[PDB]
Order: C-alpha cells, then structure tokens, then sequence
C-alpha cells in the first residue's frame, strides 16, 4: 500500500503545517501536525476541558463504531518549546492520504496547553519519530508509520515542506518527479528516539564550505533551524545590524535587510536554504525588527533541523531495519 497527503502551512510565515488525518467510522477529519521529532498521535476531542478548545476540530469516539477505549492507558508529553498534553487512549481506524491503519493509538486530550488553545488551526499532532519515545503508559504504543510499515510498498515516508506554499507527506513509496539530482543517503541513530544524523558541514551564502561534524535531528515538528552557537554567530554576522537580542529571545535582524543563503552538508551533498526562507516577519507588528530562521541551540541540548532546513529539500525517512536518512535538492 501507499499513501500521500498534502500539507499546507498554517499561517503566512510556515510556522507549521498541517495535513488532513481521517480517524474513525465514519471519518472525522482533522487537521493534525506531522512531527517527526515525537511519536503520539493525539488529538483535541470530546474529553477535552472545555476552556482550553478554541476552534479546533475535536475527534468525539463515542460517534465512532470502530473506537475502542484502551482500558486504563493514559498519556502526557512536553514539548522542547514548553507546550504539553495529556488525557487517556482510544484505538481506531486512522487514515493518511488513502493509506489505512485499524487498531492505530489515537491519544484523546484532556487538557492541553495554553499555546495550543490559542492555535485554532492544529486539531492535534502526528508524531513520526521511533516508538520508543511513544509516552502511553503502562503499555506503550506504535506510531501510524510503526503500524504501517509491513504494509507499504517500501518501509519509508517523505516529506517535500513548501516555501509559503503547500506540499506533500508520501507513505510507502519515493516519488521521484519530486526531486532533482539524486537522493543522498546518511546514517542514523535511534539511540535518542529520533531521526538523528551528522551534517558534514556549512556554508554562509557564498562562502567557503566549513567541513565540522553536525549531530542533530530532523525534525518537521519545529519551525526554525537550531545549530551550534558558533556557526549560528557566523551566520549572522553577515548581516549588516542582526544581533541576538536576550529580551526577544534570539537572533533579530532589520527588516530592511536581504539575507544570504546558508548551506548544509548531507554526506558529499549540499543543500542550500534560500535567505528568504530564514526571514521569520517582525518580531511584533509593525516593527522593522525581524526574527531570524537561524537560531543558536544552545540552550536545548541538542541541534534541530527542523522547518527552515526540511523545506529546502525532499527527505527520505527510510524505516527500514537500519534507518536512514535521504536528502535531495527540488
């Protein structure tokens, strides 16, 4: 089998994107955010505290013949950016783009978060990151592409992110009109729970290729690029006012500026990210203070190829026995 669905930016800066999920008999659609940096697939629901529903689209399992209550499960998770959810567990029939999973863990909220309250337009997430990090207890459950793997033409997923745009999560199968040039391929570990692979290296519009080992993860759950402070300072400083300002939290730079391009190592492979891609809007509106798409990961304790990165290229996530990871330029 195969599956392939479109996802579409949220807002006008692609500070996420979400991709129509059918849970339920019959179908109850919902607009979830595929995260391949966790492994829950959870949703707002019926059970979820009336206060913290704003809008979403809410998954109600008792108008589902095929829902199942997981007796005694329960979950809860926190995010790298302090958001967190929590409630009990369903099973239920979950489809992605024509591709099928029955029995799949759909984790119903209970509470959520202030700033998933105050984001209308994600019903819920979808993680794609390994298992192991899946947070039910006492039994811990597989994520869609877990459960959809023996069924697929070919055991990977991929993700083609557009620039203020739309694009494409494909399951089983690697379209190959998608990209140009050939798909590079790079090791990963699980040890962490993610997809986490090594860059070979940067370069800072045209400049020199700096050849450095980068561990991070890819991670289309995250909106920005996280990297060493090192190479986060060297990227800014080519740009005529940027600072890193501690009171917005982070790099900023004038509006009226134009930014270089910043290019990332995959084995011999280069991907280059457009300078517009790093441009995040004013830090609040109207301001002529700018946010930057390059941001130090200092403080996470782990660097994060997250959207910025991912959408500049077309990303193999092979779950096969030994994963991988293949970029590709478009």
């Amino acid at each position: 089998s195969t599956g392939s669905a479109t996802t579409t930016p949220i807002d006008s800066l692609d500070d996420a994107y979400i991709t129509p999920v059918q849970i339920g008999t019959p179908a109850q659609t919902l607009n979830l955010d595929f995260d391949t940096g966790s492994s829950d697939l959870w949703v707002f629901s019926s059970e979820t505290t009336a206060s913290e529903v704003d809008g979403q689209t809410i998954y109600t399992p008792s108008k589902s013949t095929t829902a199942k209550l997981l007796s005694g499960a329960t979950w809860s998770i926190s995010y790298g950016d302090g958001s967190s959810s929590s409630g009990d567990v369903y099973t239920d029939t979950v489809s992605v783009g024509g591709l099928t999973v029955t029995g799949q863990a759909v984790e119903s909220a209970k509470k959520v978060s202030s700033s998933f309250t105050e984001d209308s337009t994600i019903d819920g997430l979808l993680g794609l990151a390994f298992s192991t990090l899946n947070t039910v207890s006492p039994t811990q459950q597989k994520t869609f592409f877990d459960n959809a793997k023996a069924s697929l033409d070919s055991p990977v997923f991929t993700a083609d992110l557009g620039y203020h745009a739309p694009g494409t999560y494909n399951f089983g199968f690697i379209d190959t009109t998608a990209y140009t040039g050939s798909i590079t391929y790079t090791a990963v570990s699980t040890k962490q729970g993610f997809w986490e692979w090594t860059s070979t290296g940067y370069a800072v519009g045209s400049g020199t290729f700096k050849s450095t080992s980068i561990d991070g993860i890819a991670d289309t759950g995250t909106t920005l690029l996280y990297l060493p402070a090192t190479v986060v300072s060297a990227y800014w400083a080519q740009v005529s006012g940027a600072k890193s300002s501690s009171s917005v939290g982070g790099y900023v730079f004038p509006c009226s500026a134009t930014l270089p391009s910043f290019t990332f190592g995959v084995g011999s492979a280069r991907i280059v990210i457009p300078g517009d891609y790093i441009d995040f809007g004013p830090i609040s509106t109207g301001s002529s203070s700018c946010f930057g798409g390059i941001q130090s990961s200092a403080g996470i304790g782990i660097n994060i190829f997250g959207d910025v990165a991912l959408k500049a290229a077309f990303v193999v996530f092979n779950g096969a026995t030994t994963p991988t990871l293949g970029f590709a330029s478009k």
